[PDB]
């Protein structure tokens, strides 16, 4: 009954179910989880794999001998369970040294340290089989206007990503990069604040084919943007390498609710789009079980992420298969939207008197779009009323 | 006393001072202005020029003989005053035929009509000397998820802009295009909702060098974004072709307040950036005198736009010239941000033990950034307390 | 099949289905509806009744003879259909004379005119059988700080409502007033911007028992507030006299989508609360069929409002009746929330060593709240997955 | 030069300058401050006094002997410096036991513990001379709809505040309560989310004269509301007992910037209102020096709070004293707003044919309000351009 299997490609960060509940105003409400026990419990729930920051897996400051022991234990749990590691990332935000950023810190020696910390984890990610390496520049930004010259900061950001691309190509690694945007928090404003800004920045890198985006549901909604629309533009550009699924109730702090919570209808249209477009990457959940919960509530919340995806997948598929919906899509001229405006070319358009001189503007204006009937059919399908 | 001259390149849309005050809940409070009298009054205030939609200058449905008479009267007022016309645009949003968009309307015949209406005004813009042609896709979007397949819509949007680029290059016109983003209103969500989304889309056009952005202060702030940061990314990409200046109080309907109203400190950092970066284009005001005002209040509001720019220009210049500010910029390491992270290259970085193995992470973390002293110096300069 | 009947008490404003589609950027897309034909069509759909502004029913400036004819035609349509008129209101926002407000306009003669226009429609409302008279102060507010002394404005607002209460009590009318809050639009900020501000203001009126609130879904969500929470506080205070149902996608212009659109889960919790608390007033829809629609889409949208309420009513009732949900409510201690904290009194609490000196704070902190399992049960019920 | 003195009544929470910089994504960047050294440094800066949570001053779990020692050291620093303690409050949010709230936790034993923890600190506050006791219900709320029955929660909230009022009156204490609203964070939605909701709730308490509000600049702006307008309604109701001053850049996480940062023009209108209305309470700063700063930046940020208040005070006073501004206020009819609408009474209004039958609605509509000239005079004064 809406039961996930590893074939559904559901993945979770170690930092999600492992979040101890420490927020800006309160201490942790849960003990720390051993990464090995997280891998085991997620495998029992039907997950496909896990993801990690370097500092989730190897405590900061560990010696190279303790580091090998932490990786050894982790790799044994992966072999014991069949879990994969499709993505990894770097923590360039927790340690106080990163208080003004990593790649765009004003201090040059911090920027060089940030790059070396990243490169070391790229080696580990490749060793564990990760295909995508995510960068979330959570500290790249400012609280005040004079603290950061943004043109210089973008130069430094481009320099850092170009160097990472030079590193992976010189090593022969088969891994790609995905930039994860966020508009604000913990900085007052964060550089590359939306999917669009990240897509535009990638086109100025030396090797743009190596970079895509890792959009997160809640982050685009923190700017009041339509997340399915932003995902469509990422897919249109061929840049949706990875995705972070969760829930968010509007414009406020980053809630990281379980997927399906927050904006339910946006979750429906998101799943409809991902499945229609044939997205084949991981369905990754970047969420936080609320700090009200004990460990039983943690695993219930994680199970809820996958359950809600599978319910929405079923409802979206029934919606698209419904002959009455297919009729309504034609009534609203979705078929005409897919046809070229002027495949006959510019000169034919200019000579076409039916396109302007003899166009009946009042008759075209009187045509209703029938969008409300279509949207109520979508509502009926979502609610199981049809 | 903070008096503008045409050398300041202040420009106004005919639709700004000519706004009659009709909002979603109320009738017009002011009579219509003759475009000729708007040109005269703006010239008296010290403006450099005006901009127009086709339908601002030539009433919709006019015959080709009435059309020549409207252009004739307008051109005579420009000659009488010395006013320029640096930018023009198309109205693809007022007439009911555009209720589902122009370039991305679901109906193909509307899309072809939208292109023909645009091409006709491009010819007129070139005749009047405009160097930039703006596109604001105010109706390109949706209120519901199934009404618009966004990948198909982006195909149609790219097709339309590619055809416009083919037209201007085949005619030999010396004009460039600027896309004006807006996140919402009048559609529930608008395609290309921010500067970033517009910049990313331009890189997929056939002739990207012909297209840039026309960002508007209030529109990026309707998504809660930092407008100076977005302008910096546009300048970094070489794409700031034009700009719309106004004011907005946060995330709500598009207010189009006079420039300097709304977020005053963002206006200060904006002017600082435009002047430091040597932006040489028009300082265009897309604002609406509130409908509480009579015609005396209209011209007072327009004068206020230019006055506030010139006051902020003076304060920003004093800020940057202050030796104590220059000292504080070095104390916050703005100078180090401008220097390459690794001009020595990747291999040198990997072999540099001071960048990781021997990096003193606690000593670097203890360095304060001194951002608050710098920001209070900026506040003191803005308020004239220094 | 989810078919409304007049017993469901669904009502619609004449201005809702009659909205012609004129928005800040576009002309009307639909012809005007005769109020008589709106009454007939809504009755066919299963509505209980209609509501009106004075100017919806009697065009502004009508003579007293044309006024009687408009009322006569309307009353005949009500008799022909069985439709009721449970609520009426005044248009104090469309005419330019109200550009700075009605009750709080700076000009005293406008304030007196606003009161006389209101009193005249109260007489008509009582004649048609209305039990609630709504006030939406859409023009009471400001775009700038010095334009309105808010303490003086609140004095004038209290003066106006006190005079209306003196009028209805001296006439012996059995009608009550409901204030409808909105945070902004069309003014930059509107006085009494939320349910809370309106509730607080009512307690300073001379006869507070005559006044309550008419909250609107989308308006509280324009401030990012939780609409079900605000309704609960209104019910707690005994002040929910009326309600406006619609949909809104977050913090932006007032969309007035059909009910069920926008925040679907908030609509579910709203219906759960209204039905559990025994709200017996009208279920009024203040919505706008999008201007993309023709008249067939108008009535489809109106039918969708009622359909979605009835589906959500069914899902909320199944949720509350589910024994497993009742078990989960006890697991989350909703039962303990309903019990007094200290029915034993202050002195008993102070002497109770188990409340502080001997309270085991670590054992209580370790109790999980089980909120996520409860919320997934609510999701399963909403989606019909259970 | 804009130098504060204790006569300016500037106060700071111990938790403000003492914030160690630990945010949801990062560790502390500053060592803990001894409360004694904070008192000394603030006195040197010109502060009037300090405020505290119980747990700021006495570490949680301290024995009654360590508790007396912490109070002794604190009282000696107050005597050494002349600093006052005008306000105190309870920490009912940091410890995990409060994860579902204090006064409205679902668990009854937690609610009783929360009351006992509060009462103990009220005794201490009275001993230190505090006149106001603040309650910020940061954990009172929910992330999901079924977790909290809000009517039951408001019953529990009223019960708790009624018991506190019974306690202070039975002890003969001369102290009043102030509720501090916040719309969200750390809970998904917080009960009593705005000034208005708090004002309305106070009117249902048994002894309403004992309770007022402690509004915070940034918190009302997290709902996109106009903070000066909300303060005016609090003053109108006679309920502004205390105020929290800081800065916030729009709708996002609670930034707690130094006062004057964020919305500068709202800070100007706030100071204008507080000084015009004769607010005599403490000017309290609830702010966080950004975690980018070292201890030198902490004290620079604190000094900036007071400096910006004094600059804005000077500019607001010059604005109101300017004869040209006084002329413009009369031109905009601010004088008429202060005069009663109908001091002649209801019957005189009904018989006044100039108020309706013979009112010239077109002549009144044509009057411009002259708000834009007034607002540019306010801008000129704020910027020192006049
Ligand atoms: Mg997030
Ligand atoms: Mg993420
Ligand atoms: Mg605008
Ligand atoms: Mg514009
Ligand atoms: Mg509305
Ligand atoms: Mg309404
Ligand atoms: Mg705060
Ligand atoms: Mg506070």
């Amino acid at each position: 009954n809406y039961q996930p299997t590893p074939e559904d490609r559901f993945t979770f960060g170690l930092w999600t179910v492992g979040w101890q509940g420490r927020d800006p105003f309160g201490d942790a409400t849960r003990r720390a989880l051993d990464p090995v026990e997280s891998v085991r419990r997620l495998a029992e729930l039907g997950a496909h794999g896990v993801t990690f920051h370097d500092d989730d897996l190897i405590p900061f400051g560990s010696s190279d001998s303790e580091r090998e022991e932490h990786v050894k234990r982790f790799r044994q749990a992966l072999d014991d369970t069949g879990m994969k590691v499709p993505m990894a990332t770097t923590n360039l935000f927790t340690h106080p040294v990163f208080k003004d950023g990593g790649f765009t810190a004003n201090d040059r020696d911090v920027r060089r340290y940030a790059l070396r910390k990243t490169i070391r984890n790229i080696d580990l990610a490749v060793e564990l089989g990760a295909e995508t390496y995510v960068a979330w520049g959570g500290r790249e930004g400012a609280e005040s206007g004079g603290a950061k010259d943004v043109r210089d900061a973008l130069d430094r950001m481009k320099e850092a990503f170009d160097l990472l691309g030079e590193y992976v190509t010189s090593q022969g690694y088969d891994i790609r990069f995905a930039i994860e945007p966020k508009p604000n928090e913990p900085r007052g404003d964060i550089l590359l604040p939306t999917v669009g800004h990240a897509l535009a920045f990638i086109e100025r890198l030396e090797r743009p084919e190596l970079y895509g985006v890792n959009p997160e549901v809640g982050h685009e909604q923190m700017a009041g943007l339509n997340f399915p629309h932003g995902i469509a533009q990422a897919l249109w550009a061929g840049k949706l390498f990875h995705i972070d699924l969760n829930g968010q109730n509007g414009i406020k702090y980053d809630q990281d609710l379980r997927f399906g919570a927050g904006d339910l209808r946006a979750a429906f249209w998101l799943v409809d789009l991902l499945e229609s477009a044939g997205y084949s990457g991981p369905r990754h959940f970047d969420f936080k079980p609320p700090r009200t919960e004990d460990f039983d509530g943690v695993w219930a919340s994680a199970a809820g992420c996958m359950r809600n995806y599978l319910i929405l997948k079923e409802r979206a598929a029934a919606f698209r298969a419904d002959p009455e919906v297919q009729e309504a899509l034609r009534a609203s001229r979705l078929d005409e939207l897919a046809r070229p405006t002027a495949a006959d070319g510019l000169q034919a358009l200019l000579d076409d008197r039916s396109a302007f001189e003899e166009f009946d503007v009042d008759a075209a204006a009187a045509r209703g779009m029938a969008f409300e009937r279509l949207d109520q059919l979508a509502m009926d399908h979502l609610l199981g009323a049809r």
